[PDB]
């Protein structure tokens, strides 16, 4: 099969899926899409929007799917990365969710003609976001192993890391000296993922 | 064993939870705290935010839930309404995914001052949410059955009709002559869960 993941030039919402599937082991084409060719490549997407992800056969078949983190989950199900019971399954959901209301947070600073973009980030870094940075510590100490859940790699444990990435882009220093079950989460999965390990340390540098 | 959800007065993170629960038929005690009496309730909550599920064991065990989503979907896997495979999994978590989108837009117009409020929901009505419902559009149009998926309820039927009344909280007559295919999602639903057509009919208006 061939996969192929299409997304604009950035981490944003397509970092869940081809982090899962780097973590899996699956190979994709990897497509980015600059905003001058924007224009003529959304009206042959399905829907319109993008990341969208198109698997082709070697009989034919074109299956596309869209929705960032219900391709994910899909590609974690595949590959045994959503909890081996119903408990890590809720546990691994429990840490997304937490991941996610903090990149919520970090949306809320995006089409912001700067000034007000510094006056959200304040805003925010002084509100929700320690709230929540606080809660993901409380999650990874309820583990019983090395990572988000047990010590298999999730989709939790790539979506945490990526959230990370877009708190380090609002404040680098923000968990500098704190939250230690974080950096020893991101510091757990690197150590258990080779593959993601290399994936990261070949990224890329981009603004979101 | 008896199940607690524990959130204010009204739908909110909480009406997925309260939905799943319903349409499966499991009973609960539905406890809600009054935003007088939550500076003395937070501290005994684990993670001190809400919603939060108390279930309680006729053994003396305690087993307590947070994150809403988290908390519907694995009660949602317990009960069978998460897709039968793979495939009806994905499209389940589409429909969700696609349904948050669309909450996320309603909850920019929350704690605002009114003017800006108003500000805010024309440029909402004006600008995703219009994309949004056609999107869920298509989503249940590609579906084989009644609901969005099969025939049979999913999570994805749930968090649907709650975000939409969210919608029409904002403009009631948004969708009147519109978007026929959530409409007819709705009419099958309630057709299709008894329990949930008279737990609509008990609530209970609220204002979130
Ligand atoms: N629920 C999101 C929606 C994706 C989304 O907001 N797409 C944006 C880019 S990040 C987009 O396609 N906007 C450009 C357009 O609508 O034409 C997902 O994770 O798939
Ligand atoms: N990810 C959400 C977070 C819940 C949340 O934002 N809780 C709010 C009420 S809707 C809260 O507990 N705020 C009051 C407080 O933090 O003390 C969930 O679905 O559980």
């Amino acid at each position: 099969d061939h996969i192929k993941v299409i997304y604009f030039n950035g981490r944003g919402r397509a970092e869940s899926i081809r982090m899962t599937l780097v973590a899996a082991g699956v190979n994709y084409e990897d497509e980015r899409i600059s905003f001058q060719d924007w224009p003529k490549i959304k009206p042959t997407i399905p829907g319109g929007r993008l990341p969208a992800v198109k698997i082709t056969d070697n009989h034919g078949h074109v299956k596309w799917m869209v929705e960032s983190l219900a391709i994910a989950r899909y590609m974690a199900k595949k590959h045994h990365m959503m909890g081996g019971t119903e408990e890590e399954y809720y546990n691994v959901e429990k840490l997304i969710g937490q991941a996610e209301d903090l990149e919520h947070e970090y949306y809320k600073t995006l089409m912001k003609p700067e000034e007000e973009k510094q006056k959200i980030i304040k805003e925010i870094l002084n509100g929700k976001v320690p709230v929540l940075l606080d809660i993901i510590c409380e999650s990874l100490k309820a583990s019983t192993g090395k990572l988000a859940v047990g010590d298999k790699v999730t989709l939790a444990d790539l979506v945490l890391i990526a959230v990370i990435d877009h708190v380090t882009d609002l404040d680098k220093e923000f968990l500098t000296g704190k939250y230690p079950e974080i950096h020893k989460h991101r510091e757990n999965l690197l150590a258990s993922s080779p593959r993601l390990a290399k994936y990261l340390s070949d990224r890329a540098a981009t603004p979101f």
